[PDB]
């Protein structure tokens, strides 16, 4: 059809239905699990996504969209597995994820070579299966564009013209990294409206957001419940400005949520501290509600949930 | 009973023999292997290092020491099919190696965290199994002790004074790494003795080696063959100067041959002019034959091959 999912055949941009564009079903280091697997617990991962996933099927989710890739313990297997259990459409992608630097394999090698990475999970499959990746993830943050970051991105860029798959990238809400994505895709050719400019939600810089909508990509409001980066408060205050100035075609919501995560800030004695109500339900507990009682009508949401993730896999 | 062999009983380190302190049999980054498995060929990887030990052992190699640990693609049960294979012994290590930032993972975490990873290894096993570590192995390069960098050299000291396991690092032999590992080991109550500060012999900057000889760790003379760190002759004129100095106690040889590694800048291609002699037996065919017709008898080597490798784990 058009777009690969995890465990089943493709389908067309057109039954993606009510879609979550940025979700994790679980993320870790391969390296640290490779060296340490006594660290994690493969069941207790496979319960949280599960019921993760079928409690956002019970609010009518009906897709969802993985960005783990190299650098996030991206394992094809664990996916399906969920899909099995669950019968959530899982769209999965391909792509690097680093801040600074490649790891020692890319020493001397071309930006061609790591779009041929992409290119690979795009048209042969992931991991030696055949579920196809559906998108590229690229990466900034608080370093900038690095050279290598910069190989990174020009490498998505190619896999893009080769096979029409749309760009999530991750970036830094304060340094400007999102709108440097921007530029650097779409001055190798890119159109603006396959990318997708992540965690622009950390920011309440409204000029800064409708800077990078403006230049034709999606923006990412996609961190909701993450306090430490925004208040749930703040991010309600800059979605709905965002909506009333009419920025509802660019705008996409989700949570970034890990269904499981190894990183020492993912402890759940920080939980209560910096992410209290962090889950991948809680847009329809707080955000969609408040939205609607400051008078977003059902259009709307439908608008960023189901046409914008269509547009941007069409 | 002292040192800890891959798939066989521990050793005393008296039985130890003719050793090669820093050799791999593989190498690779493990978040590229993971999610682009279509990349490498194990069957080629297994032969290569089966063939390159075998040869190793027809030249009275006893023993290898195998700094492959995690950020190099540690593989404990590829490991031990290589010693099914050959009967060598081998030495595995644990330990972590970066140039710049730790994974992810270790956001927040404790200096003591990481050390808790290496005593598991040592006490516990590598990997699910019960082959222990003997050694601890870390790095610093091109971008100097970085905070990150600090902190895994800083874990290698608590490991290292909890289990006895010598410390072997990777250095940059024009920076002063290797200087500083040395320095801020040692002011942790490392013993002196029981550090080898790696790559030294890339430089033929013979005040810098000797610095740190004298402050009581050994220096690693160990990448013969590669010489577009320091060709061969050179090498050798540095090796035999800081023997005749009186050095041989302190000094250890080795290739730092990686039967198979990943990286481009180690490719078929550049083989010819980055290091056309480069294996794991180099040595007996032109560096031990050098030095033994410049003056250095048999007990020399002997000291340097099967007596400082004793004393090291000891
Ligand atoms: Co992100
Ligand atoms: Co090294
Ligand atoms: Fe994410
Ligand atoms: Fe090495």
């Amino acid at each position: 059809m058009r777009i690969p999912l995890v465990g089943k055949d493709s389908i067309e941009s057109k039954d993606i239905g009510f879609t979550l564009i940025h979700e994790h079903l679980r993320v870790f280091s391969e390296a640290v699990r490779q060296q340490w697997p006594h660290l994690y617990n493969e069941d207790e991962e496979f319960r949280n996504a599960v019921n993760e996933v079928k409690r956002a099927m019970q609010f009518g989710v009906k897709t969802i969209v993985d960005p783990t890739v190299m650098g996030l313990g991206r394992d094809i297997r664990f996916m399906e597995k969920v899909v099995k259990a669950t019968g959530i459409n899982l769209v999965a992608g391909t792509g690097i994820y680093i801040y600074i630097d490649l790891p020692f394999y890319f020493l001397n090698r071309s930006i061609d070579e790591i779009a041929d990475l992409f290119i690979h999970d795009i048209k042969e499959g992931i991991q030696g299966t055949l579920n196809k990746a559906g998108f590229v993830k690229i990466a900034a943050d608080e370093p900038g564009i690095t050279k290598d970051v910069e190989k990174v991105i020009r490498a998505a860029a190619i896999a893009n013209k080769e096979t029409k798959v749309p760009i999530i990238t991750h970036s830094n809400a304060h340094n400007n990294t999102g709108l440097e994505q921007q530029r650097i895709l779409t001055e190798e050719g890119v159109d603006p409206g396959k990318i997708l400019i992540g965690h622009l939600g950390d920011t309440d810089n409204i000029d800064y957001i409708k800077k990078i909508a403006d230049k034709g990509s999606f923006i990412g409001l996609d961190r909701y419940g993450l306090d430490l980066f925004l208040p749930v408060d703040k991010r309600n205050e800059t979605t709905l400005r965002l909506i009333k100035d009419g920025y509802s075609d660019k705008i996409m919501i989700s949570h970034d949520y890990c269904c499981t995560i190894d990183m020492g800030t993912a402890k759940p004695e920080y939980k209560p501290k910096l992410a209290p109500r962090w889950s991948i339900t809680l847009i329809f507990e707080d955000t969609i509600p408040f939205l609607k009682r400051n008078g977003v009508n059902e259009e709307v949401i439908a608008t960023i949930f189901k046409e914008n993730p269509k547009k941007f896999f069409s």
